[PDB]
């Protein structure tokens, strides 16, 4: 398949990303608590459902939530201010809460079943969100870094296999603050550092210029 791109909702961020996040890729956004990573996830879950002329892929979404941060009412707001029907947008987001890191890993295997079901339809899965990818692994493997890295490595390998095999954009969030961070090392296809700036602006930089955007009723925008 060719490489598809999903607009983030921000012309600035899209330019930094060469058009948007890519299918057949894992995009990892990392930054401190409150930097806007989950807002970007919510926005992408709407943007992907637009037609290509508007920066989407007419795609369905699968969302794995580890922190109970998915908000359907926020999806509704973004959709209504992106000219989409909110009920239709929510109907094309498959949502699951991961209870722990082992359940999170099983959910990725379960996602493949729905990906296969929708593959030949007019609304194939084009976006798989894992928010937060690292939170359960971090809490469960305190004092056991070597074992944590083994499990994370397999999890990321599973996500890579889905991205490439089924032409999906995988978007993952990772909280990194004071003293923290191996990030995801070199595992993602693309690392995006997100931070707060003056006056509520958000600033994005590729790790390995900078885009600037705001969180609004449209999700994010310049
Ligand atoms: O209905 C489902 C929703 C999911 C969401 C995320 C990951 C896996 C899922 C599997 C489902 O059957």
């Amino acid at each position: 398949a060719t490489i598809g791109r999903i607009s983030t909702g921000s012309k600035s961020l899209d330019k930094l990303l060469g058009g948007g996040i890519e299918t057949q890729a894992i995009t990892e956004v990392f930054g401190e608590f409150g930097s806007g990573k989950t807002q970007l996830a919510h926005t992408l879950a709407v943007m992907v459902q637009l037609p290509p002329e508007e920066g989407g892929l007419n795609g369905s979404v699968m969302w794995i939530d580890t922190e109970n941060t998915f908000r359907p009412e926020r999806i509704r707001e973004i959709a209504q201010n992106r000219g989409l029907d909110p009920d239709e947008v929510l109907k094309h987001i498959a949502y699951a809460r991961a209870f722990n890191s082992n359940h999170q890993m099983l959910l990725v295997q379960q996602a493949e079943d729905m990906i296969k079901e929708l593959l030949n339809t007019d609304r194939p899965v084009k976006l798989l969100i894992v928010d937060s990818l690292t939170s359960h692994f971090r809490s469960e493997y305190i004092g056991a870094l070597a074992e944590r890295q083994q499990k994370l490595a397999k999890h990321l390998a599973d996500l890579h296999r889905l991205a490439n095999l089924y032409d999906i954009a995988v978007f993952v969030t990772n909280q990194v603050q004071a003293n923290g961070g191996h990030i995801l090392a070199h595992s993602a296809t693309l690392r995006v550092y997100l931070r707060k700036g003056k006056g509520g602006k958000r600033i994005a930089r590729l790790i390995d210029g900078e885009a600037v955007f705001s969180i609004t009723e449209k999700g994010i925008e310049d």
